[PDB]
């Protein structure tokens, strides 16, 4: 097989990881690779092709005027109009300014077409940083904006509206326990632009709703390939490891979890291992709660220690009880830690790694300049991952 170009694999099991009293939802989803070639490790990456939710299909249709029968190579043999749009058009991100040119091409009216050229033009820039950008409009709304711009076929999927990408997800399985499953982990994406576009992930709203084969013959199916990362397990378990990912984050650390498991059920000596999990409240959102306490049970986890975002007075994070437990985990580097960080790379990933930048002085007597040196060390070592989006 090709990473880039998929493969036919099926939706087996789908669930809500969140119980009833939580206000946002994750679901838990495996692919079934039995009788595929496809094979994955612990720590990869598993790239998923969607489609656009109908509603969005529609509205590009109305926009474009083109009859949805009709058929068409696209640079499936041939597809028709309809099909196009949901799987190969991205109609939700914001057009780039190439498209604005040849929006402004097929703009009829001199009024609009001269804004939309105005838009990809440098004097344009600032008001296209803000309108478009900025304000995260949709290609869609461009195009109701600019009701005269009718592009061709051809013109729309060649130079309008790019290919709809691939999301990716962190694998959540090891193959020694699965495989042939995949597991992934995905947080339902549900979002408000400020321009007051209400938005549902791509990607996140079709697993939500895919359905599986335990449950119906009739069931959900993707086209999904692998991608070889270089979030790894160390050599031997006798390294000791560090794993922080909270929320999603988690993904990559249940197959951590479940790959020394299974070896462990017949290899070595444990080795120290500590997860840094956070969540809003063990009454919503502790995902895979069972299962965690049960990789504490045996010897795949060591010591699980919790943050909760909104159960208590103090609203903690990964980093809150990082600092905490700042005396042994300097501990842990010295005996030759690795050290993973997995989830949201605009603030946890940011606080958790000024937080470690921080206990590696005062428990390590460095200044900052050493104390930075030192951390970035640690990257090209190899010992401080990040799988973060
Ligand atoms: C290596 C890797 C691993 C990952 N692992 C996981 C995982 O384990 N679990 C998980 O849940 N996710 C993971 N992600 C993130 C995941 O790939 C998707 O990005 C996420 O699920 C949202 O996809 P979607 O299709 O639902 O979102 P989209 O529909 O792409 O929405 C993306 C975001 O863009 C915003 N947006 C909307 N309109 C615009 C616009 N016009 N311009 C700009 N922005 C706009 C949306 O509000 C939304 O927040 C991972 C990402 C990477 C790179």
């Amino acid at each position: 097989h090709d990473a880039q170009h998929p493969c036919q694999a099926n939706v087996a099991v789908r669930r809500e990881l969140h119980t009833p009293a939580s206000d946002r939802s994750c679901t838990h989803l495996e692919f079934d690779i039995a009788g595929t070639g496809l094979t994955y490790e612990t720590g990869d990456h598993v790239g998923v092709y969607t489609e656009n939710c109908p509603e969005v299909v529609e509205e590009a249709e109305r926009l474009l005027g083109y009859s949805p029968d009709t058929f068409f190579t696209i640079h499936p043999s041939p597809i028709t109009v309809r099909n196009a749009l949901a799987r190969y058009a991205d109609l939700l991100n914001s057009p780039k300014k190439t498209s604005l040119v040849a929006l402004a091409t097929y703009a009829s009216d001199p009024a609009e077409a001269d804004r939309l050229r105005f838009l990809a033009s440098a004097a344009g820039k600032d008001e296209y940083a803000q309108w478009v950008v900025a304000s995260q409009r949709s290609l869609l709304e461009v195009m109701a904006e600019f009701p005269s711009a009718k592009p061709p076929l051809g013109v729309f999927f060649a130079a309008v509206a790019p290919r709809l990408q691939p999301r990716y997800y962190s694998i959540s399985s090891s193959p020694s326990m699965a495989a042939t499953r995949i597991h992934v982990t995905c947080a339902l994406v549900h979002e408000t632009t400020p321009a007051g576009r209400v938005h549902k992930g791509v990607c996140s709203t079709w697993i939500k709703n895919a359905v599986p084969s335990e449950e119906s013959k009739d069931c959900s199916w993707a086209p999904i390939f692998v991608r070889q990362s270089n979030f790894k397990l160390p050599a031997d378990p006798s390294v000791p490891i560090i794993m922080i990912g909270p929320g999603t984050g988690l993904a990559p650390f249940r197959g951590f979890l479940q790959e020394r498991l299974a070896q462990k059920e017949s290899g070595a000596e444990l080795g120290p291992s500590v997860f840094f999990f956070g969540c809003r409240n063990s009454k919503m959102d502790f995902i895979y709660e069972d299962e965690l306490n049960n990789f504490l049970e045996q010897g795949a986890l060591s010591e699980l220690v919790l943050a909760f975002s909104r159960q208590g007075p103090t609203k903690e994070y990964v980093q809150h009880k990082m600092a905490q437990k700042a005396s042994e985990i300097w501990d842990m580097i010295s005996q030759g830690a690795y050290i993973y960080v997995c989830g949201d790379a605009k603030g946890m990933a940011r606080d958790v790694h000024r937080v470690l930048h921080t206990i590696v002085q005062e428990q390590g007597s460095l200044d900052s300049s050493k104390a930075e040196s030192f951390v970035k060390n640690l990257q090209m070592e190899g010992r401080y991952l990040r799988d973060v989006w």
